[PDB]
Parts: C-alpha cells; structure tokens; sequence
C-alpha cells in the first residue's frame, strides 16, 4: 500500500533552517517529504517525514520565544500540518493543513521550558505519525535546571515504534514491528541519526569516566509507554516533560507516556559499554538498545 | 453471547438520588440496570449499567463526608455490588453482592480528597467492568487547591473502552474495539454523555478565549493506560488522583494507570477548536477524541 | 522448545547466604539454576532461576553497602549473568556472563536506597528474564522514611508475567498467559513464594484492624506496566522507586513502568479481606490478585 504518487519518490533530506530575528523572535522552516530510510538491516520505509529525516530535526528555542514557522510541502499528494506541543494555539487555525507544492506561516509562543513532542496534525494523525511525522522541540529554561552547574555531556535521544508499511489496520491493532531510539545534534560534532535498529549499537555515544550525562529523551510513540533505563546507572535526578520544577530523585527507570519527555541525569563510574533500554523488554528485543561508551578519555 | 434472560431487556435511566442527611453525612441510592448504549454509530451495546448511563452518573461529595449508600439491582440474573475507590471499607463487608431484585445499604467514609473510581465489585470482576459498570466520583478537597482562584471553568472527562460484547475471551486477551471519552455533569446545563465514538465531535465542550479550564479526568480502562492530552495547550497545573499536594506544573501529556484520575488545568488563547486526546494513537483513532470549541463569548 | 541438556532437570532450590563483612561491605553468594514451579495448578513451568525461585530471593543491604557479589552457574548448557538495578557498576566488565559450572566474583556500590529490580543480563535478555531470571533487591535508606514510626507491618511483593514456555515468539509479540505476584520475606516467619496463580489467594498475607500496612513493590514485568492497587483502602504516602524525596500522597492506584518499584503505605480500617490487585483486570483474570486479610488480632 504505496500510495500510486509515491511509488518511485525519495526526497534526498533538506537542512532545518533557523534564524533568530529579535530578542524573543525565531524564524524555523521545515519540509515535508518522501524519503527511504533504512530502518533495519535491509529494510527500507518509505517514510514520510520533516526533512528527510525520522524523527525530523531537533529545534532548540528559548523559553518566551514566539516562533514564526513555515512549511513547506514537497509531498505531490498528501496534505501536511505541524503541531508543536510545546506552543499555545489555536488547532483550527495555526495548525492546519498545508497542500501540496505550497507553503504556510504560522506563528505562535513557546513559553514553557521542557523537551516536547512535534508532529503532523493531518487527520488521519495516526497514520502520519506512524510512518514518520515526529520530533522533539526543546525549550531551554530562562533560569536552567538546578543541576546545570554537574552535567559534564548532554545528548537528545528518542524512541519510536515502525509498523508495517502505511498500513493503517496495523497501526490500530498490530504490535509494532520494530521499535528504535535515535539521536539529534545538540552541537556541530554530535550523533545526528534516524530511528533504527543498529545504528546507535554500532557508533555508541561517548562519555568519560566519572561524568555525570544528561540526556533530553522524549518516547513519540505513536502507541506504546516506555520504561526507559539506563543500565549500569541510577538516575540521580529526573525532570518530568523537562519541567524544572518537576523534580525527582534517584530512579532506576522512568516512564514516558507516549508523547512524553524527561530530562535525566546519571553518573557513569566505571569504563565500559552502557546499554540504553526500554525496559519493556519485548521492545528492546524489537530494536530499542542504545549503546553508551565510557572511556578513560572520552573518545 | 447475551445472556437468555437479558434478551429484549433495555431498562429505562433512572436518575441518581442523593441527599445531604448531616453536616458529614450523605445518602446516595443507585441502581444496577441493563440499558442499550449506542457506542458507535449503529452499534448498540447492551451494557451493564449503573443507572443507565455507561460510565455512569457523577457523584461528588465532601472529603470527610460518610456516604450511606444504597445499592437496588433490577438486573434480573446477575448479581452486582459497588466498589469506590474514594473509600475505606472492608471489601468482604460492604462491598458485597446484592441480588436480583434485592436491595443492600453499607457505610463507609471520604476521608482523602481527589478524583476516584468506583466500579462493580462481582466476580469476574473484568466482566463486570468491561461491560460498563464503571464510573467517578469526586471527593472535593475541604481547602480546596492552590490554583482555585485562576480556574474560569470546569468540565469532568472519563476515558473507557469496549470490547466485543460481553466476550470474556477478548476483554482479556484482544485490543479494544473501541476507546471512548464521556463528559458528567458537574452542575445543570453542563454536558452529561456516555461513552462513545462521536458525541463530544458533534457536540464540543465550550469555553471562551483566554480562559483557565480545569478537567477533572480519570482514565476506568478496564485494560489500557492512559496519555492526556489536549492539543495547543500545555497543562499549567497538573494534582495526580486529585490530591492537592501531588502538583506537577508544565506538563504536554499527563499518564493514567488504569483507573488513576488528575486534575488538570489549562489556558486556551485562541478562538477555535482544541482536540483532547490520549496521545496513544491507536485509541485515539478507535473514537478516543473530545473536542473543545473556544469562541470569543463562550457560547 | 526445552533444550535437550534442561529435559530431565530439576535443581533443588539452594539457600541464599550472605554475611557483612565490615561496616559497609557485604559478601552475597547466588546460583543460577533450573527449578520446576508450578505457575497456576497444574502447569509446570521449568524455570530459569536465581536460587531455584521465580523471582528470586529477596536481597536487602543498606545505603553505601558494597556487595561483593558470587553467581555459581549450575546450569549444565547456558551461560547467566546479574545485574542489580541498585549498583553503579560497568556492564561490560561487571555483569558478564558465568559459564556453566563455573563461578564468577563482581563487587560494586549500593549508594541509592530504594526498591531495585535484578535480573539476568545474558543475551537475549528478554529470553532470561522471561524464563524467570528476576527479583528485587531492597537497599534501606540511611535515614528511613519519614512515615517510619506509623507503620506497624510490611511485606514485599513483586509482580512479574508468565508466557509460553521459552518461546521467543510469544516473548516477543504474545500476550502474557499469567500475571502473578509473589511475596519475598523480610523476617523470619513472613511468607515467602514463587510468582503463581493461587498461592498468596489460598494463604494470605495477615494483618489487624487499624494497621499502617507498608509494602514495598516491584513490577519486574518483563513487558506490561502495573496499575497497583488495594481494593478497599487508598495510599497514605508513596515512595516513587522507594527514594524518599519522591513523596505522593493519597494516591488510590500507582503506575509502575517495567521494573519500576514503590513503598506504598495505607490504612485498613475493619476487618475482611481486601485483594490487592493490578487495576489492567485483563492481568488480574490472568493471575493478579493476592489477599490480605485483616482480623481482629493480626492471626
Ligand atoms: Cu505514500
Ligand atoms: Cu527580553
Ligand atoms: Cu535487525
Ligand atoms: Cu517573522
Ligand atoms: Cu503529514
Ligand atoms: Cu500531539
Ligand atoms: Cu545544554
Ligand atoms: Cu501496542
Ligand atoms: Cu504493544
Ligand atoms: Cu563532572
Ligand atoms: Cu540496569
Ligand atoms: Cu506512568
Ligand atoms: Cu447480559
Ligand atoms: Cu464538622
Ligand atoms: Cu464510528
Ligand atoms: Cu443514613
Ligand atoms: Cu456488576
Ligand atoms: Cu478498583
Ligand atoms: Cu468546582
Ligand atoms: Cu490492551
Ligand atoms: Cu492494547
Ligand atoms: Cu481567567
Ligand atoms: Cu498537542
Ligand atoms: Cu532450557
Ligand atoms: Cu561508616
Ligand atoms: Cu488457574
Ligand atoms: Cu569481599
Ligand atoms: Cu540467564
Ligand atoms: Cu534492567
Ligand atoms: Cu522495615
Ligand atoms: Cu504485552
Ligand atoms: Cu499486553
Ligand atoms: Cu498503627
Ligand atoms: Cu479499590
């Protein structure tokens, strides 16, 4: 069930572009495109996504941005939208649906800090959610987080589901096939990857002995909870939806509705390979390990 | 699999009866009844009610309240009971089966305040839940909540599914046919439904621009957790099960465990229609979207 | 699918032994064996076990203990590994795997205190932990809890599933066949069983009237999420993963993610027997409901 209009399509990915233009002021322009992503060794979803990329960017604002948006929708055929959580708007009006081989404007505020889900808001949603519409957007706190001063590294990784190909009766009622993390550059050098079931086994995160890391993640879905943990670590503090004042300490595991994010925090005290999990374990079986490696120096 | 003696059985809603007896002290009286609910449009479920409404009526009282609570059950085979969670009580006590026919009284105190279940106690009790003895009640806080003096409106919301009708084998081991909002009343004039696919889409909640709206939420299952969220907005303040001093603020998507409740506040900025969803797609595609509409005078 | 060098086995359970051996430091000894339970009656399942019980034994040390840890693999034909979710410890240096017939010695920090899953960290994991390769290690805070001196008994149960005997399929996309809880002994004399069907129903957990009950809780799942709760009474105080800082209170159901863990403390106010249950009832059909039953005198 290949759309006719997509048989043949695949976008190459399109760099986010952002630009600050005032104090409290944020340009962003994304895509909407067709592009194969290999999901799995020799595996190929022809996924729809923001910039060619599953989960799409990652956007970091400021708390009180307002953020000025234009999408732009290379899909021939299907109608796209965004819906970012992190904003007040009006549903009917800001995040609406923009046709094909147009563009549209849309500008509301972000003023509350946390890692939020995006994603396409074109109805079915569950449809243009499952094969690919996702993301994060981070909004930095105005005062930071209370522990700032500790971290020594800090990575952005997600977890999604991939089910069987655009087909909605398993998007309903299917487990998932695979389910996967990814990374999103916070800062020039770091892992920029898609949701899949090898690549953050085979290129591990870095760390050094002795730091404390922090890890931004947000579970998007569509349909499972994770347990997220980090093996061979306590949490030592977490922040719900990245929400400061959210706090907890001293957790093995934290659950993430789907849609929701936490800030966490961890020591790592000994060099070696970290495995990242969701400790619903049938989904780690399905793809959702991350490895993290400590070294002496760090690289 | 209907029961012969439910065959042709479709008893008319009887409405709660309640009354304050002392300054701690409330009598509630409640039927068990058999009552046709279309779930979907042109599916009648013959659901197993409290009342006639599936979820069935609200009840709120006062934390510190004792309720003396009266059980009549015109169901003409199966026995039923009631369990609230709002409650101390000795299970084998006062919350045992009353039979066709019959009527039984039991007492017991609201000392905690928040947003509770109460459900069918008869063994199976799966059977009994799935086939809609379900419902909340709200035990108000004697001090109230911190965030009283902002809140502009309120509404209450429960989430439930069905199955495939009183089918033991799939309420254990299928997918939900359906996963449904409902509103109850909190006082006249306020939408009061039952649960099903389309009656919050065709008949919005309403509100007014630049309101605070409070949503008292509990999500009855009987199987799935729950991912709360409604769209263009981000929750200011969130009480887990309703207690004031389980405050988290910021939050884009609130879980529930099955039968966990919240109280959940918002501020909507922009005319227009607001979604309120669980972000667990699957659900939400199987009838689980409410709708808010936000107009410039409420009306 | 039982491996041809497992047919025939049946390892008699073998003792936990643990001695201090300074102020901080604590010797732990473990096997890992194959023992036959019976999960529900009738069915035997052949097990892959710590000590020859499914969970395993109950293991608690204090705030900055270190364990020096052994495992004796007397599995004749599959390597076992441990991880306790209490340690900061390097993965791939610390919670390696034993062969069979052989022993290994791992040592490494408890500084969190806490309710704490541990498991087989031998590859694929889900298999291990499926098979029954799990329990919990309770580590005591330095300082106590601050509800300390109002509880006056305490338990621990673990709640985990049971699937097709070692069928990676059904691991892997199955619904569990049994969700069960068992009871881990703290003192002498409490009840101590495997993760069954009947057990904790036939022979249930004692109190008297008027007791704070504590339980300390663990959902090891491996796959499901648990809605915890007490038919009958509502939670004083929770403990999110038994760090006291996570402080709720009033709670009628908590959410455990897999391998999630709580101390939940309430009141029971008359005599009866009060089931104790997961709020998911398809799990609690399927096995997960224990009692406790509260007399006049506590026998
Ligand atoms: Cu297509
Ligand atoms: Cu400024
Ligand atoms: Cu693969
Ligand atoms: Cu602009
Ligand atoms: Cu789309
Ligand atoms: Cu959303
Ligand atoms: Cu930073
Ligand atoms: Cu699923
Ligand atoms: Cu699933
Ligand atoms: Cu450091
Ligand atoms: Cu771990
Ligand atoms: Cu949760
Ligand atoms: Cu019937
Ligand atoms: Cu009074
Ligand atoms: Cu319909
Ligand atoms: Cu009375
Ligand atoms: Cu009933
Ligand atoms: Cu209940
Ligand atoms: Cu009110
Ligand atoms: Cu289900
Ligand atoms: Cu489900
Ligand atoms: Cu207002
Ligand atoms: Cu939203
Ligand atoms: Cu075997
Ligand atoms: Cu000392
Ligand atoms: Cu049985
Ligand atoms: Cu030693
Ligand atoms: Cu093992
Ligand atoms: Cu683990
Ligand atoms: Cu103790
Ligand atoms: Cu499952
Ligand atoms: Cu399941
Ligand atoms: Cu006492
Ligand atoms: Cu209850």
């Amino acid at each position: 069930n290949v759309i006719a209009a997509h048989k043949g399509v695949n976008q190459a990915p399109v760099p986010l572009k952002m630009e600050r233009v005032g104090p409290h002021d944020v340009h962003i322009e994304m895509t909407a495109q067709i592009t194969d992503i290999e999901i799995d060794k020799g595996k190929i979803y022809k996924a729809w996504t923001f910039n060619g990329q599953a989960p799409g960017p990652l956007v970091v604002v400021n708390e009180g941005d307002t953020i000025h948006f234009t999408l732009k929708n290379m899909d021939p055929v299907v109608p796209h939208s965004m819906d970012f959580h992190a904003v007040h708007a009006s549903p009917s009006k800001d995040f609406i649906d923009v046709m094909p081989n147009k563009s549209g404007t849309f500008t509301y505020p972000a003023n509350k800090p946390g890692v939020f889900m995006y994603h396409c808001g074109t109805k079915p949603v569950l449809q243009h959610i499952a094969n690919g519409m996702h993301g994060v957007i981070i909004v930095k706190p105005k005062n930071g987080y209370p522990t700032d001063k500790e971290v020594d590294r800090e990575y952005v990784l997600i977890q999604n589901e991939w089910y069987k190909y655009n087909d909605m009766n398993d998007f309903q009622n299917g487990v998932p096939s695979y389910v996967v993390f990814s990374s999103k550059a916070l800062k020039p050098g770091d892992p920029n990857t898609n949701g899949d079931t090898f690549t953050l086994k085979e290129k591990p995160l870095l760390a050094k002995v002795g730091e404390k890391i922090r890890l931004y993640i947000n579970n998007v879905g569509p349909n499972e909870v994770s347990s997220f943990h980090v093996v061979g670590t306590v949490f030592d503090d977490v922040y719900l939806d990245g929400n400061p004042n959210n706090h907890l300490q001293g957790m093995q595991t934290v659950m993430l509705p789907a849609s929701g994010g936490a800030v966490v925090e961890f020591t790592v005290t000994r060099p070696g390979t970290y495995p990242i999990v969701t400790h619903q374990f049938n989904h780690a079986q399905k793809g959702a390990v991350a490895m993290l490696k400590v070294t002496e120096t760090g690289e």
